[PDB]
């Protein structure tokens, strides 16, 4: 759904990590997928436009 | 003495912190300083002018 607030994860920066989504670990997640990474970053990234 | 070549210690990146020295943890380290990294990272900058 909805983006959150709650954490900085727009602010997580990496070394030589090219894309955005590949900045997170969703493995030990049951519950989180590797499209739900890639389509929240697709509205974070169209918040800013 | 001089800088060293095997490491990318140059591409380390981090989020929010200011200092480069600062992305640096020396606590487990016997052998090395809080001088030292920032002595160190002043050669790295002189390196690029």
């Amino acid at each position: 759904g909805i983006l959150n607030g709650d954490k900085a994860y727009e602010q997580v920066e990496m070394g030589n990590i090219r894309a955005y989504d590949a900045m997170f670990d969703t493995s030990a997640a049951r519950d989180f997928n590797f499209v739900g990474v890639r389509g929240a970053s697709q509205q974070i990234a169209a918040v800013g436009g």
